[PDB]
Parts: C-alpha cells; structure tokens; sequence
C-alpha cells in the first residue's frame, strides 16, 4: 500500500530527529537514530520496496540480527532536514539470512555507503538486546550540548559523573540507576569506537563520549528520546549551579539511597558510595 | 455532542502543556497538570463518557471534592505528546459523591494507575479552595530550569528565597506577594511529600521542590502558568546576575515596601525584613 | 502506542467517508462502511482499548468471522463528520472466539446499539469471504445519486441494468464482469434485505437497492470505492444521455465480447445476449 | 474567557453555513440561520459582550423565549463570508425578561436593522418549541436548488410534493413523516410570510416557499441540515427521474405503509392515500 | 511596506477569482476581473512599484479615469492559477493624469499587451461611474455555464430575458430590478463590442453575451460577483425546469409588481409587461 | 468592510507580540504596544465600531493627538494570546477633538480600565513626535531579559551602559546613536514614571527601567522591535563575556568614533569619552 | 512560468534565513546571504523579469563573475520577514557580459542601493571560486552569537582560536580543517574590510570579524548554513566551559592529529602546534 511516509515508524523518526534539530543538539550531520522493527511493521508496504536491492556486506556478522529489519538516518543528512524530505534522509533496511551483510529496500541516495555508521549501530543493539531480552530497539546518537560542556570540567569517571547527573535532577537516578557509561575520547567512525561503546551498552543505556556527545538506548523512540532529555536536562542544571560557583546543598546520599529503594531500582553503587 | 478535543477545556490542557514543554520544564514524563471543572463543562459531552467507568478509591475521602470533575495529565505521559494526541495523554474524572474515590469518564490509557498523582493534588486542591474562597481551579507541577539551579546555591528558606525572586523582576510582590513556600527535599510521589505540598499550600500559591520543581496555583491555566513563568523568568535572571559575580545594586527594602502598598497587597513580613 | 487516528485504517475509513460525502452520496447518516482488519494491524494500539469492553451477541453466530477485528462506521453517524472527530463516529470491534458475538474496542458513543448494521454487514462479509478466497475485506453501502435516479427508469434486471451501465463506460465491463446484482425495494434494515444481499453477494461484487442505494464489496478502501464510483460515473453519463432523448449509437455486443476476451474476463452471459 | 470564535456553537454556525454554502444553497445573502442556546454556553464568555448592548423591541412580545439566548447570521450577510469572519457575519442576542424585545450582546455590524429577519424566526422557533417540547432549537432557510426547481413542476400541494418525496429516497418517509408544510408565494421579509411560515411549523419541520426555498427546523444544526440535505438529495434524484421521462417504477403505498411501520413512525395520512 | 500580497484588495481579487473557478465559470483563459481602487488603498505598497514602469497608451482617453488605480486579472491568466501565484497573475495600473494611456506599476509578466482588455473594461467602468454617482467600482467577465446554456433556448430580448430570470428565483427581481441588458453574439476583443457592452452598461449592472458568457458591475468585489451567482443560480434553476418540461406554475405579474413596490425598486417596465 | 484582523495593522500587532512571546520576553501579561495608525487605516473598516463607544477621558489633555487613532494591547493581556484571539487582547482607540480623552472604537473587554497604560504611552507619543517630526508611531513595553540582568551589575549611567552596548556588537552604535535612556527603579503603573519616561524620550528612543525591562520607540513595529533586539542582542553577549571573567579585548573609543563618522551619525558625547 | 517563489533557490534562501532567525543570530536588519546561481536554474522564470532591469554599476569590474546570476537578500531586510514576503526581501541579480556591473532582474524594492553589499560579495565569491575550482557558490553573513562573545576573551589569532574551536566539539577538525581566519575589528561595509575579508577567504571558508560576526563560504546553502553552525556549537560549548572555570582536560595534540589522518585532511599546522 501507498503513504508509508505516513508509517507510524516514519512518522516516529520524524518527530525524533525534528525534535532533536530544536533541542540545539544535531548541528550539520551530527547524530544518529536506528529504529528496530518487525516484518509485520513493512510487510504492508512491499510495493514501494527495490526488486533488486543494493547488498552491503559486514565485516563482523550478526546473526542475532539475522532477518531483521530497521529504519534508519542516512550518513551524512542533516536532522533538521528529515521533516522535509523522510524519503531522502531515512532508509528501511533488512539483515539478511545469516547476518552477513544487509538490503536497503527503501529510502536514501545513490552514493557509495549510505549508512557509514549502522555497523556500529548494529554491534550496540546486539549488546542491548542481550541485556534487556529483548526490549531495546532504539540506538541514538546526538551531540547534547551541556552533557559535551560537563565532559570538560567533571573527572571522566562513571561513578562521578553519574552521581553528578543524578543530583541534578531528582528523577534521574529512577531514570538511569545503572549510571551513564564513559570512554576516553576515541577517534570517531573506528572499529574501536564502535566495539568499545558497545561494550558500555552492555550495562548502560547511555553513554558519553568526550568533547562529542552522547550514545544511549531504549524501548521506544520516546523513551530512548527522553533518557537523553532527562540527562540532557539535569547537565544543563548542573552547567549553571556550576556556573554560579558550585553547590551549596544538595541531594545526600542517603537521600538518593531512599529514592531508589522507593521507586525499586537497585542503583549504580560506585556511584552511590561517594 | 461531538468534538470534545475542541471543547474550551481540552483545547487549554493542550495549550499549557505544550507551552511549558516548550519551555523546556517538562521532559519525559516530568511534570503533571489537573483543572477542576464544573458539571455544566462536560455535560454537553456525556454522549462520549463510559457506560460503566473504572473507580479508583482514594486512601483519604475528600467529601469538600464530592461530585466534582477534573480533566488531568496521565502520570507517565509526556507533555509534548499531548498536542498529538489529547485523548491518549489526558483524562476526565469525576469524584464520587461522599468523595470516596473517583471515575475515569474519558480518555487515558488501559494501565493499573493511569493517574497515579491525583491524590496528592487532590489534597492540595482542597487546601487551595479553602485558601481562596473556591477561585483557585488549577494545580500544576513542573520542571521549571532557573528555579531549580536556584535550589543548589540559595539559603533554603522561605524568605531569603522569596526576597531575591520578588528582586529579579519587578512585578514578581505582585504576582505572589504571599512569597513562595519551600520543603527540604523528599521522596517524590510519597504520601509526605504530598501532605507536606498541601500544608504549604495553605499559605502559598507557589511551592519550591529543591533539586526537582516547582508547584503552583490559580483560577485558570493562562494565570496558573503565568505564575510560573513570572518567578521563573526572575530566576532566570538571577542566574545570570549571579553568574557575573552578584548584584552591585538592587530593589532596596523601602522600594519593595512602596510597591505593595501600590498594588494593595501585603507582602510576606518575614521576606520584607531581610 | 498512541496516535491510533493516524494509523493507516484509521486515515483511509476518514478518506473513504469524506470522498463519498464530497460526490453527494451520503446525506445525512445515510451511508455505512465497514474494513475487515487483521490481528496485527490493531495489536501496537491495544494500549488504547476498554479492559472491560462492550460485548454484543449476535442472532445468527458466524464462526467463519471468529477472532476478527473491524473497523466500522457507527449508526446514526454522519459521513460528513467522521473528518472531524474519527473516534467518536467509528469504532474498532472484534468477533469473539465462536463468533457468537463481538466487543467494542474502542471508539463511538454510549448508546443502545450503537452499531445497529452491523449483522447485515457481516453476512455479506461472509459470503464475499468464501466467494473470493479471503481476499475481499470492505464492505460499504452508500446512496450513489445517478444510480438511484436509474432505478425508477430501467427495467429493475440484473441483465438489463447490467448492459447498460456496461454500455456508458467502456472500462465497466473490465471493472464488474460479473454484473451489478439487484433485489426489489424491501424494507431497510430487517432481516430479510440483510439475508438476500447476502445472497446478490454470492455472484456479485455490486448490489442495487431500487430507490435507496447500492451496496458493494472490494479487497481494499480504494478498490471499493473505486468500483462504485465507476458504475457511479456510468450512471451519471446515462442519465444525461437519457435525458437527451437516448442512443443513437453504443457500444455494441461484439464489442463488449471482444473487450471481454481482451482482458480475460467473462462477462455476465445474460447480460451479453441483449 | 477569550477564544469564543472557538465556542462549539460558533463553531456550529460556520460548519453549517459553509457546508450550505459548498450545496450551492446560498448565492449573495441568500439564507438565514438561527440557532437557540442557553445561559451557560454563553456564560464563560461574558467577558466578551458590550456593557450597554443594543436594544431592539419585537412587534409582537413573545414571553416564551423571555431571557433566551441565540446566535444568529446577520441580515445581508453572505453565508460564503462566516468562515472567514465569524464575528462580522454572526451576533449572539438575548430576549429580555418579558420578551417585548432583544439585546445584540456580541457581533455583527452598526448599523441600523443588523437583524431583520429575527422576528420571523422567533415566530417559527416558538411553534417548534411548543411542536416538540422544548426539543428544536434551530431555524434555518435556504434556497435549496433542487426543491426549488420542483416547486415549478409539482402540484403545490402538501400530500402531492410529500408522496413525491418520500418516493425519491427510501429513508426520507422515516426522516419527515409529518410531510413538508407549502405556502403559496408571498412577499418575503413580510408579517404574512413569517405568521404563515409559524402556522405550518405547527404540524412540520420543513416548509416549502414555492419559487424561492425551504424553511427547516431541528433539535442540532447537524440535525437540521441533515433534514433539508435529505429532502433536497430526493428532489434532486427527481429532478433527473422526471428529466429522464418519469417514473416507469417507484416505491407504491403498501411499500411506504409498511416503511412507517417498521420505524414506528405515522406517515401523513393524506400523503399515504394517493 | 512589504506583505501586498496580503493587502486586502490583491486577497479579494484572490477571493472572487478562486470563487468563479470553483463554480465552474472560468474554463483556461476565459473571464477577466478589475477593481477600481483609490490612491490610499496603494500608497502603504509605494515600495514595490517601479521607478520606471512600462506606460500603455489608450486609443481613446478616458479623462474621467484620469490619475486612478486599478487591480486586474492580466491578459491570457487562469482563474485558477491567481491563488498560487498572485504577482504573476494580477497587475495593478495606474491612468495617467489625462488619460491618455496607463502604467504597470506592479505585477504580471514581460509580454506585449498583459492587460488586452483593459480598454474594453475602462469604457465600461466609465459608464458605471456615471450611471451610479462613482458607487460602482468592479467589472466582472465570465462565463456562467447556465446563463450560457439559456442563451440558445430563450428569446435573446431584454425583456424574456429578464422576466424568466426573475421568475426562477424570487430575490433577482430586487437584486437586478433594471434586468439584465442583451446583445447580438459579436466577435469578442473588438471595439465595437467593447463599446456595444459599454452602451448596455448604462441602463444595466449585467449584460448577456449569447453563446458566450455575462459580464457585470458593482460597488464591490462580493456585490458584484453576488449579483453575476443570482441571476446564475436563477438559470441553474430554468434548466431544470424548462428540461423537466417547463414551468405547469410560477411568480405571477401582479406577484413580481407587488414584490417591486416593497423592497422600493422599480422593475423594468417591458419585462413586467409580459 | 470585514476581515479587520487580516488588516496591515492588526496583522503587524499579532507578529510583534508573538515574536516578542517566543524571545522570552513578555511572561504573563508583562508588556505593552501601541501604534498610531491614520484615519484613512481604519475607514475601510467603519462597519466594525461601535455606534456609541467607551469614552474614557484623560487626566492631562494632549491636544498634539487630537483626532488620532490608535491600536493598543489592553491591560492584563498576555502577548502570548494575541495571535490565538486578536480581537480580545487589541483595541482600537481614538482621542477626541480637544485630546481630553479617547474611545474605544473595537476589541477589548468590557472591564474598568481596559488600557491602564495609555495615558503613560500617549506622554511619550508626544515627546517622540516633537522629537522627530512625526516619524516616530510606536512605543514598546517589554521585559527584554538580559538587558534586565545588566542592571544589576552595570553601573546605572546612560553614559557607562550605551559605552558597553555599543561595544557589545557594532552596529549597536548605528542603530542607537543618541544612547540608551536610564532612569532610578520608580513604582510602576503612575505618573512619576509616565513623566519621567517621557521625559528621557525627549533625547532617547530607547529607555532603561532597571530590574524591569525596556521602553522603545520606532517609526514602523519591525524599526522598534528591531531597536530593542539589537540592544538586547549586545546585552546578552556582554551578559556571556561578563561571565566569563570580562573583556580581553573590545572595540576602541577611536574604532567607535571613526563608526559614527562614516555612518553619518553623531554619537552620544559622555558615552565617547570614556 | 510562474510560482518562481516555489522554485528550489528561493525555498532554499527561505529556509537559510529563517533557520539564521530562529537561532538568534540576525537581529534587525543584520546579516546578508547571496548563492551563485546557473543560467538554467532561472531560465524557466524568464517570464518574471523585467524588460527594462536596474543596472548597477561595480567599482572594479569582475569578469571572473561575467554573466552569472545570483539570488540574494537586500540590504536593509529582515531574516525573519523573508518568509513573510520572498519577492520583498529577495532579489535575482546577473553580472553582464564583461562584469562591469549587475541588473537587477526580480525582486527588492525601489531604491537607490537595494543591495549594497552585493560588491563585497561577489569580490569574496571570486576568491572562493579560484581556491574551490568553483565548487563554492555560497557566501553568508549572520552575527552568530558565542562566536562574537568569544571575541572579547580569546587571542585574536587564528592559530589559538582554530585550536579552542576545534577542542570544542570533535568533528570541528574535519569541517575546517584549514581553520578559521580572523581580521583586527574594521569599519563595516567599507572597501577595506570588503577586500580584506576576501583575502582571509583565499585559504579559509570562515572568516571572523571582532565584536561583529562571521562571514562563511559552502558548495550549498546546507554546508554553509551548516558549517557556521558547527563552529557555533563549539563556541557555544566553549562559553559554558569557560564560564565554569575553563577546561580541566580537552582533546590532546596527537588527538588532533589521529583525527585529521584518519578522515584524510591535513589540520592548519600552526593550531596543531600550540
Ligand atoms: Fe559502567
Ligand atoms: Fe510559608
Ligand atoms: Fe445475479
Ligand atoms: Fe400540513
Ligand atoms: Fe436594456
Ligand atoms: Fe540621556
Ligand atoms: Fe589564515
Ligand atoms: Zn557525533
Ligand atoms: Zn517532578
Ligand atoms: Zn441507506
Ligand atoms: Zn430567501
Ligand atoms: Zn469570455
Ligand atoms: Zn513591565
Ligand atoms: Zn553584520
């Protein structure tokens, strides 16, 4: 059938990376989104798919993806300009057989590597789904502007900076109890990135890299959105306290410590500790 | 009769939501929103309301509330959403009559707890309506960014707070001359943090949640948000008078004392006298 | 999920009302259309369904429609509206397990039957389901204006009105080889129209009502819509060529024959033989 | 409140004038609605409404509509314009205490007779409201196209031009059983016209002016137009029947009789015998 | 200032233009509409006019239009197009302080001769301006379909003329009291039918053009088109019932005389004599 | 004639209070505008005023605005919803033969005091003729933030505040030659700061209230607003460069005055000297 | 052919202002943007262009530039009204044969010097062409705002402000590799800073002017909209940073350097070695 632009996936990409593009956080082609779906999500829509789709080959396969399809942001297009033209800046993808490469069936332009970064995308949600069963099928990427600021005046350390974002706004430790995951800054676009930050995604949802910006994970497009918002939120809290000389009170750990056994979340104990 | 989305109430929720969401005070599910209406609002509409309604008991009966409908924020919805869809995010309720518990008429989603929040503002409702005479119909929570990163560096103390918000904008004494009131920290979504917003709003149409937001009062959206912004916007100000280094001159004491005599209102003593 | 009015059955019922309410077919609350659904169309949405829905039997089960969701146009509901507000003016229902009867998911108004034709509906669904090997889905009547005025003129004969709706656009025969089935005037609404629709849609994809309307059957929104709007478009060619004193030449019986052999159907033989 | 341009009922207004409008009812100031609300829909709004409104005296008290309030097209105004003007093009007035007269609270322009045709409607909404107890609240005039034409062609005769009617569409028996009402020609705007126009509004809810248009009343302005959209929508299939030659079948009075009967409404008598 | 696009008489001309293509008046190229403005109406716009604009000279002056302005549909322009594009197909004009010629002060395109029959509506425009105290102010050309259809039917004599078109709707009397005037088919953009149209326009506000279409006067852009739909909606209505086979009843004259003497007119004397 | 709200002038209103919204600039109903339009603005619109108007007189007469009009934004009303119902947040006035007072011809509500602020605005309407010969039409309220913040930390001296915002971007020196106006903190809402403010116009076109906001002047909204972006603009780099420890570097008093030099303009003496 | 608005390049220079607005980097009238255009991009519009165009004469000719046309704003425009009126705040301009001049040939309004910047521009243009082999058709000037702030605080030194901006963000490197070129602070709009900008621009595509603005080059209006919006974010970042205190760890020279090899550009050497 016709309209997929008007797919509820579509539509969810749209009002993700829009709303991302007004947050100030997607200069240029800065950031990412993948979307998992399920073949009953394109299955309506076969009509508008290529008979011979162009094949990208992986360098490491992914069998646990074997088969499965997702939509995705081409490389190099621009956040702000999805709105505009979802066909051209979105692709629907499908990992074949033996997760040995994979099919663009819709979407994007003629060039040579569309989608530079779904590779690393990939390795993330396979990370993801082993470690919620299932329930994570968003990977987004975006440079959120006072999480980059913090990652040049706070210790780069994962309990630190976790407690940190918790203590600067009360729902964040509820939000992410298992903390945010740091990385020393890395070259971008490298194996090693990939493969290292996949690697945090085994224990948290969202991780940081430095003088950058952020790589987090989740259910919907929605919570996935709003796990970055929440953290997004609480370093641009803490950008100002900071900016005005630094706390005078605070939350106290034994605060933080009641707010997790009332919500029922065990949190980040490193982190709990200092 | 049809178009209840476009009924004056549904149109306001959308409107105020979708304000502060832009705003930047309500990300994720960060925030929460009840107006009391009266029977003849939704009588027009009864043609859309359930034949047989869930009930939800209330642990303490609010006999003042009896017979009264609200239309209200889902708890876990996100403010941004509800312009995209107002049924699925809002929810029109009504008291039973001893006050006993309440029935979801309309809208909402099919959850155990779809409006876990209603409780506390309902008790806080209560104490607004006995404060002002039944004009008060709104009670609203938000995120608002200045007044929490005021939280980490002020003295929290009604009156230091109060005096330095009046300071920041003119016209702050006469929005709320009563001052605004403050808790210590707590843990959200308790039954004491609930009686303890309440008791604050006896004597306050502003309350201060240190680390976390903000809880307010009025007789209509438009005034109710307005409130908000105003001491909001003061402390936007603060921030960035703070953060060059302080005040070098400021509203002396006889001016703020001057001012309410003006606009014939009597400004909270213990805020005066700092 | 949310957003359940934009989902694609959601947009294509409005498309399909609202079209129809433009070509003059459906005053007032006359009109009626109903899509068969699959199980996974509805299951993203099921957030938004009653827990304790509305169930109503049925007279006569209908165990081939066990297990199957719809989406339907309420009684007393106007075409013109459904644009305006789709969940009040349609509703979601799903046959039970035995086909004994159906619950109302989601949508419509409080009523005493609120989907007072849906029975009818369902027999003809019914039969078009084992006439076409699953593939038909929509069922839709509406009062399609040249085809009623022709009711009082031509011979009321499947054969005859079959011929000459052939005759007044090439494309007819192409489009409903098998003919427009026709029954004479009964009361609307009872049993016995219900029962011998049915039986018209046995043989018949299209099926004339003498001075009411039509009733026809299709895969999708579209191919329905489509098939009368073409014998739709025919009548209203005949009528003015009726009007002007009638043929003086037509599309003759070995030219209906050889357009026939073209496209490989076989057109109604009784028909033909005029 | 601000936003009355937005009230359900000013909302109504547009949608129905409009929509006649796009019928192709109302060329020029061709038309004239009047719809009848109550104190508390326009209660919210009193903001809004002059301090000292204008006062017209009626020539003939009408203590029934004491204290009621409607809105109203004006005199000379295009329903073409209402959409893009609502409040030029529509007033809201009020019936004083003893009914000798009415105050424009809201709309319209200054001159002198905004409302000419008020009088006449008010006439007609009485008998309606005394016909129906107190269950019409709309009158509406329009030159419907189709009737119109007839008026030229049929006997002026209420049982003749009613049996044509219900002929012309099955439901249009069950939509007005008490027939339509016929007048000989008269001046318009004139005290004969608007008594005589009250006089048939007696027995029925739609009354022909022969050679110029159609007088309807209803309980919703949905209802209301939907009433003359369904006797127009006969006329018009009539209009090509009788184009076409005449009747050579058509429904026959043992058919009518048992429609009545099945919808347990009682035809006209005098309507049923020819 | 900018925004003359927005300016209420290039929105009108928008209004009337996008009105008669929806009717179904203005096949292609066919039909032509000035407004006559005043030097304040343009002067806000000074801005986008050109320092040197392109100066047509008239073959006879028209002193009476001397330094006046006028918006226009160009030459060879849709009416169906002015809404999408308003500068490319509007063009306002400027008559020199003699009267000699006129400049393109804005608008249109780079052709020899954008505003062909510019001339013939200028002699028009003077004839109104004289025959209505300056009250007149727009000239309208189009082709309405039923008026055209009549003028292959009816008497083309003033007078048949006009007493039918009273006779088909009950308003057209009081709203073309001086009736229609008539003129033998002429070859379309030649003086003589420019000045032939002129003469008619002394005694009438509309003018027939046998087998080709109406052209029209009044003191705005709404009268006049609302004079042009009356008496075509009266045409529409002839049709009908002349195809039906022509009037069994209608307006009597002695019906049509009183109607004259209470609205104040004074109708054509010929046409009232038939 | 209709569509006041699509005039120039109402449309101009609309752009500067929302564009005023959306730069944070007017929470609540903080901010003020009003424009002196001409006679020949408001005739076409005539039909729209009431025929006995609201005459409020004034305290001081101002025969220099005799017969002038005005469109105002009333008391209490949020900028924010003068774009969602323009005729309830604007008026139109218009000061009598001898300026001993005004009308109120359209908009507003029916309340004591719907333009409290008038009488301060038409003092400096005054100052800002005679200061320009006439040029001048607007005088803007609005709480422009950082300029706000500035005043708690500069000193308060016209000389040493227009130095740091003509520092603060370059053209500020252009765009307000003459400096910025400051006066002492003074109670809001009476004569002393209508007079004192008035009486900085005489030299200003922009004017300082500390821990309170702006007051500017302009020939045309897009000039003033414009005026105040620009001066807000500089202050909100200047609030930027403070915070971060001061200036480094600047723009020179000789870099200042070869500026002035080359763009004809004389630069504020005291504010050169330092 | 018309709707030349709709054309690519004018919705392109729509969306590069706006965007330029809504980030808060064009106050007033401040900022300037004009795109290099192909022969057949307009050629479909010649419809639209003056007969007779505006010449404008250039100081020193540019036959680099002969015969190519351009789309630009005027001087004196708002970024915020292009949306609002394109024809106003745009203009098409084309070099003649030998370049000594321009014709203005759509567009702008009718003063002496609409665009007068324009010769700057196309001196920059020039420069941007040789160092590009003409890939380059893009110059922009806006007042980004961190951009200027960092002005006042950091050496005005294109080594060490290359080098802070690159630390900024991680993918700065790679978007200007060659670094951004600085001047001293120089009166605006005169021929030294016009040349001395163009020389800056011969081996960068970004160029700062002190306590002023930026002025930047791209292939397309994206890139450079996008590559001023990259070094933005990182100035903007930098404040925060700066504000709290400055950086306790950054991205380290061999980071730098691994950087530029891997996506193979070689970094301007002199911000390497600081
Ligand atoms: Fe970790
Ligand atoms: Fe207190
Ligand atoms: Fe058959
Ligand atoms: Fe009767
Ligand atoms: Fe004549
Ligand atoms: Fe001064
Ligand atoms: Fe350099
Ligand atoms: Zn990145
Ligand atoms: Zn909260
Ligand atoms: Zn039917
Ligand atoms: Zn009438
Ligand atoms: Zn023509
Ligand atoms: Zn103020
Ligand atoms: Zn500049």
């Amino acid at each position: 059938m016709q309209n997929i632009t008007q797919s509820w996936f579509v539509q969810g990409m749209i009002k993700a990376t829009t709303d991302a593009w007004l947050k100030g956080w997607d200069e240029r082609n800065g950031g990412n989104l993948t979307l998992r779906l399920d073949d009953a999500d394109i299955a309506p829509y076969h009509d508008n798919f290529h008979q011979q789709p162009r094949y990208i080959p992986l360098s490491q396969p992914m069998p646990l993806l074997a088969n499965t399809p997702f939509i995705v942001t081409g490389s190099g297009k621009f956040f702000r300009n999805v709105q505009l033209d979802p066909a051209f800046n979105l692709g629907i993808v499908k990992v074949d057989s033996d997760g040995a490469g994979y099919h663009i069936l819709w979407g994007l332009t003629n060039e040579a590597v569309p989608t530079s970064e779904l590779p690393a995308h990939f390795l993330s949600h396979c990370e993801r789904i082993k470690a919620t069963n299932g329930k994570d099928r968003v990977i987004m990427h975006c440079h959120a502007t006072n999480l980059i600021a913090l990652t040049y005046v706070l210790e780069n350390d994962t309990a630190v900076f976790t407690r940190q974002l918790w203590e600067g706004s009360t729902e964040c430790l509820v939000v992410f109890p298992d903390g945010v995951g740091i990385l020393p800054w890395m070259v971008p676009g490298t194996d090693a990135i990939g493969q290292a930050t996949a690697q945090e995604m085994q224990k948290h949802s969202l991780v940081l890299w430095p003088f950058h910006g952020v790589f987090g994970s989740g259910p919907t497009l929605d919570e996935t959105f709003g796990l970055i918002d929440t953290a997004e939120k609480s370093a641009q809290v803490l950008v100002k306290v900071y900016s005005m000389g630094g706390m005078k009170q605070t939350i106290s750990r034994e605060e933080l410590i009641a707010l997790g056994k009332r919500f029922g979340v065990t949190p980040l104990a490193s982190a709990l500790a200092l």
